[PDB]
Order: structure tokens, then C-alpha cells, then sequence
């Protein structure tokens, strides 16, 4: 049961949940309506489990990719912003939360992964993945490492996997072919092999997760990490002298991070849909609401035109958009959970040296005269 006369909001533990609570406290002061913000573990799997039986939060925050599956399961109210409000957000962000012709969430901000580097350890960041092994050797002599990032979530490895030809679903003339998954082609496998080669040569560790990689970068132990805008505030606190830049190329080609649009859906079972609307349109999606969240954990490039223009001069945001442009927007189709399962299992299996993903490489006889 979802309680009438208040709002419960769920958002991931890596985002600005304290900032969101401040927006909630402003809502309460104006309207008398209490706003509870929670950040439960494995939210993206907990939400569909509790919402299916009419439980869970009034409002769910996640990247847009999961929303088509939620909508297909009947978990989301249709949202009905008027034209005046629609004009306040960028068309590209609205289309990210459109599913089979209908708006199914409010878009909040555009996210992509970037390379984050410690300027005192690394005054010029590497342009290529290929130079990282040597760079790590140089740093290991000083009791440091080149690179740590989260290897438990396939989101973080995706940019490397996609670089030489990995894709989610084939997309042509506005239509996905869900039978044509690009997680096991030559390009994808080259990315996975490179990843395995880093692990096997002890430049990275298969067990490294979000918190381990954050702690290492933010304590000055490792020169680089890969993360999204949300991570910048913990780095500010640590006072490491960092830059945010374009991801390294692989086989000459840009890394292709998936682009997510942080989105806010309204639970179909909420008796507080009107309060949810009023909170999202008139409190969160304002200059002052987004400032409060962004000052907790940065959102990236916000959907709200007025505030996105204010922040756009931030070179960390400029780097985020450069990387986003090189990558692709996540599909929101219900088969996205199946894509992520496929990649998650492939990445975990490869890193851990399981028999399924184990291959002998350097078997190809190439013509190589130059160059
Ligand atoms: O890993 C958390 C981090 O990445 C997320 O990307 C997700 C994707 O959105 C999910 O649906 C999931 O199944 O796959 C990726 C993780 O492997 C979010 O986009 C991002 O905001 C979040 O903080």
C-alpha cells in the first residue's frame, strides 16, 4: 500500500538524494505535504517487483532504458504535461521517455560516462586504451595504478565493448531488430579481449566494484577512473586535482558510452499522481530545484533549457556531451533488460576467466607490411 497524502520517491544511491530531499522539504513548506526520499539497493529490480502489486514509491527515478519494460508491465501512469511545460524541456529528452507514442516519464538530465583523471599523477591523459598497460607499468613503480573502474556493472565496460562494433540491437529506419544483438560480434569480442588482457596482466582486478574504484581514485591511489557526472561531488570533497575528458580510443575508434536520460516515472498505483505532477513540474524541474539536486551530486546536462544553458560552460559537462555524442542513446524497449543480462554475464565471465568466455587470441594471420 502507497499512502495517500504524502509522496515517496526512489532514486539511486549514487545520485543527489539529499538534494532531492531539500526540494521535498520546500514542497512540504509550501503545501503541507511530506516528501520521503529513499535510495534502496538494486532499485531497478526492486521497483518492478513491488510496483507490480501496487506497492513501492509514488515516483521512481532511473535512466530511461528501463521504462519501456515498466510500461509494458502496467507500472507507470501516463504523464500529461501541457504544451507550455513541454516547451521548457529539450525535445531530445522528451523523446527519450516516449514509449509507443506516449510520454511515460519526466526527463530530468542527460548522463554519459567520461574519463576522469588525476592531474597531479597524470598531466596529460592517454588518448588510447592501448597505451594504458605501459602507463600502468610506469605508475606501479611509484606505488600507484593507471586505471580503476567498476567491473561489476556492464554499463562501465560498454564504451570499450561498443568501440570496435559492439551494439545492443540492430537499428535501421527507426526500427529495432530484437533478434540481432551485437554483444558477441568481432567488434564486441575485441573489446572484451582487451578487457581480459588488462586483467590477466594485473592492470585491473576482476573484483573491482563501484566503491573500490571510487575510493582508489579519491584517495589518489589510481590515476584514472571512468564514471558519470554524479561522481564529481565526492571527488570535489577529496580535493584531488582532477579533469573530466573524452574516453580513450580503441583500435582508432571512439569509445561509445551509452547515453542515459535520468527520468522520473509516476507509479500507476499511486493515489498521489497530482501531487507527483505538481512536485515534478513546479518544484524539481525548475532552476532552483535542479540546482539543489545538482549541488548534491551533478546531474550532467539537464533537460530544463534555462538551467542547462546556465551550466553549459562547465567543461566537465562539455566533456560529458562530447562523450555522449560519440556514443548512442539507450533504447527503452522492454528487451533492454535482456540485453543487459547478456552483457553483464559476458563481462563477468570474461573477467573471471570462466570457460564460456575463454578464448585463445593472436591466432589471426594478418597482412602487415606498414606503417
Ligand atoms: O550502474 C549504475 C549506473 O549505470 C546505469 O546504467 C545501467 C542501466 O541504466 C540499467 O538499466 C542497468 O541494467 O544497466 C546499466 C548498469 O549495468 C544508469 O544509467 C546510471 O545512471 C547508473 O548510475
Amino acid at each position: 500500500k502507497i499512502e495517500e497524502g504524502k509522496l515517496v520517491i526512489w532514486i539511486n544511491g549514487d545520485k543527489g538524494y539529499n538534494g532531492l530531499a531539500e526540494v521535498g522539504k520546500k514542497f512540504e513548506k509550501d503545501t503541507g505535504i511530506k516528501v520521503t526520499v529513499e535510495h534502496p539497493d538494486k532499485l531497478e529490480e526492486k521497483f518492478p517487483q513491488v510496483a507490480a502489486t501496487g506497492d513501492g514509491p509514488d515516483i521512481i527515478f532511473w535512466a530511461h532504458d528501463r521504462f519501456g519494460g515498466y510500461a509494458q508491465s502496467g507500472l507507470l501512469a501516463e504523464i500529461t504535461p501541457d504544451k507550455a511545460f513541454q516547451d521548457k524541456l529539450y525535445p531530445f529528452t522528451w523523446d527519450a521517455v516516449r514509449y509507443n507514442g506516449k510520454l511515460i516519464a519526466y526527463p530530468i538530465a542527460v548522463e554519459a560516462l567520461s574519463l576522469i583523471y588525476n592531474k597531479d599523477l597524470l598531466p596529460n591523459p592517454p588518448k588510447t586504451w592501448e597505451e594504458i598497460p605501459a602507463l600502468d607499468k610506469e605508475l606501479k613503480a611509484k606505488g600507484k595504478s593507471a586505471l580503476m573502474f567498476n567491473l561489476q556493472e556492464p554499463y562501465f565496460t560498454w564504451p570499450l565493448i561498443a568501440a570496435d562494433g559492439g551494439y545492443a540491437f540492430k537499428y535501421e529506419n527507426g526500427k529495432y531488430d530484437i533478434k540481432d544483438v551485437g554483444v558477441d560480434n568481432a567488434g564486441a569480442k575485441a573489446g572484451l579481449t582487451f578487457l581480459v588482457d588488462l586483467i590477466k596482466n594485473k592492470h585491473m582486478n576482476a573484483d573491482t566494484d563501484y566503491s573500490i574504484a571510487e575510493a582508489a581514485f579519491n584517495k589518489g591511489e589510481t590515476a584514472m577512473t571512468i564514471n558519470g557526472p554524479w561522481a564529481w561531488s565526492n571527488i570535489d570533497t577529496s580535493k584531488v586535482n582532477y579533469g573530466v575528458t573524452v574516453l580513450p580510443t580503441f583500435k582508432g575508434q571512439p569509445s561509445k558510452p551509452f547515453v542515459g536520460v535520468l527520468s522520473a516515472g509516476i507509479n500507476a498505483a499511486s493515489p498521489n499522481k497530482e501531487l507527483a505532477k505538481e512536485f515534478l513540474e513546479n518544484y524539481l524541474l525548475t532552476d532552483e530545484g535542479l540546482e539543489a539536486v545538482n549541488k548534491d551530486k551533478p546531474l550532467g546536462a539537464v533537460a530544463l533549457k534555462s538551467y542547462e544553458e546556465e551550466l553549459a560552460k562547465d567543461p566537465r559537462i562539455a566533456a560529458t556531451m562530447e562523450n555522449a555524442q560519440k556514443g548512442e542513446i539507450m533504447p527503452n524497449i522492454p528487451q533492454m533488460s535482456a540485453f543487459w543480462y547478456a552483457v553483464r554475464t559476458a563481462v563477468i565471465n570474461a573477467a573471471s576467466g570462466r570457460l564460456k568466455e575463454k578464448r585463445i587470441t593472436n591466432t589471426e594471420a594478418a597482412i602487415d607490411t606498414g606503417k
